[PDB]
């Protein structure tokens, strides 16, 4: 008497990234043993749990929002954080950062927006946020952005945060940043992380995580645009709604290709939120424009993948 | 025999606007007798057919990709436009201008962006398209930008505009502009456009459209920062999966308030995708957060809704 599990029939490049808000463009496999993942955002379980900072907007991914103060002597404003919905923002909420929240480190460029609520006049310029740096401190109520100004923010007025790419530093070595598989310290850099959704690693010999990639926008000096999420978006918008219960750990999917009515390969969701295929080494897979994920039946971790 | 038919339980304020990658934020109803609503995004039937310029990502709406060449003794650039998917743009296919196009009038500014194949070099601008302009003619293949410089871009490098929000010019009449519910001319001033989404009204004495509001970031001057779409972006990619046969002209939809076990009001969701409510005047409406549309049974044209 479980209500049947389903995946969307969306391709992957109909999907968007829960990472940031971009399209996803391939599925890719590679190695992460000697490295922890543990994304925050594109977090959800197959039953509709969402995790870390997920949200279900896929353009409020790496957004911020609140109010903004000159730092004197730079172009930098701090911007103390409204919630999500605009509201009072508040750090004891069992969650690691405010929902959207950027999950990795490196230097996101995009526009700062604001709007005085008397006159409805506005302004936007051009904004970074480095979320490796000191003053990264969402979950603590507030971040730093630098801009192109010195003096045409108003306070006390709400003003927006639209992420739009990466930038790098070109007198250092190429694509050393951003680093998508590390966190930022959400609370500054002297205090832990809370409320994570776990790390994940496949645990079956002969399996990696399957990622379903984008590039980033680059904004400046030579980054590392890669951007590997462990769900679409889409994804985490179903298993919201539908809340459909798992019935064992792992879901069987078969990916498949309309054009040729046989299945290209098989591999496991796993109920908390991720998946993996049977490969050695990093690989970017090929697959048809109209290729689908298909649930075929519930098996568990000690199910077998026939090889990708 | 006949699949039937469903729409989303994300609540509003779960949802993106299809006309611009915003969330949404109100419903809101209001008289359209006296112009002409002709929205290109956002289109589709509730059997999933997409319409005008309609495609399935959220995060595509209103960008650009190409290529960019630069306009001397300007900061301007024109943008020979690649398809959706960075081919050949053909100028034949029966849509009315590339999939994504803005479909409003307005300067529409973000970040143009670009990578260098050979070494991963980025740079990326502060840029605006005036949508109303006579170089903006993307079902020919380009359009052009307003930048803020004047040599920084490569030639023959791929070129992605991301939008943000919308600007006004300052000395004349405040909200004077974005005009949401003028078409671009997508060839030009002196071609009419083509393969359109056809216009929309009630039929019905009392009726009004039911509009999915968000309000555009602005950027500079006074614009005019609302923004109504016909389908939530989410109803639209449900659709286009579903693909349930409309068994009449009319689908009735009852909004309830789970917080009270009660209906808040019941509109028509019309099979070539938009809604009307029993209700005149202008009118923001109010609802529960946790409010939700549901479908509850075919009727038809002629159905007499209860007053909203």
């Amino acid at each position: 008497g479980s209500k049947p599990f389903t995946v969307p029939i969306l391709t992957v490049e109909e999907m968007t990234n829960s990472r940031f808000p971009i399209p996803l463009e391939k599925l890719f496999t590679g190695p992460s043993g000697a490295f922890v993942v543990q994304p925050q955002n594109g977090r959800c379980t197959t039953d509709g749990v969402l995790l870390g900072t997920t949200q279900l907007s896929p353009v409020n991914i790496c957004t911020f929002r609140g109010d903004v103060t000159h730092i004197a002597g730079s172009r930098n404003y701090t911007m103390n954080l409204a919630s999500l919905n605009w509201n009072n923002y508040d750090p004891t909420e069992e969650i690691p950062a405010p929902l959207g929240t950027p999950d990795f480190v490196g230097k996101i460029q995009g526009l700062l927006t604001q709007t005085t609520k008397g006159d409805g006049s506005t302004r936007g310029h051009k904004a970074t946020v480095y979320t490796g740096s000191a003053p990264f401190t969402p979950k603590l109520g507030s971040v730093q952005f630098s801009t192109d100004t010195e003096n045409d923010f108003e306070t006390h007025q709400n003003t927006k945060f639209t992420p739009v790419g990466v930038i790098q530093d070109g007198s250092t070595t190429h694509r050393n940043e951003p680093q998508q598989w590390v966190l930022p310290s959400y609370s500054g850099r002297n205090v832990h992380n809370v409320h994570l959704a776990p790390a994940v690693a496949p645990t079956f010999p002969g399996e990696q995580l399957l990622f379903f990639r984008s590039t980033m926008p680059g904004c400046s000096g030579y980054p590392n645009m890669d951007l590997d999420c462990l769900l679409p978006q889409e994804w985490v918008q179903h298993f919201y709604q539908e809340a459909a219960p798992a019935q064992s750990d792992v879901a069987l999917l078969r990916f498949v290709n309309p054009d040729t009515g046989r299945v290209l390969f098989e591999c496991k969701l796993h109920k908390s939120g991720y998946v993996t295929v049977a490969h050695t080494g990093q690989h970017d897979l090929v697959i048809p424009p109209n290729g689908y994920f298909r649930f075929d039946s519930w098996v568990n971790q000690f199910y077998t993948l026939a090889p990708m």
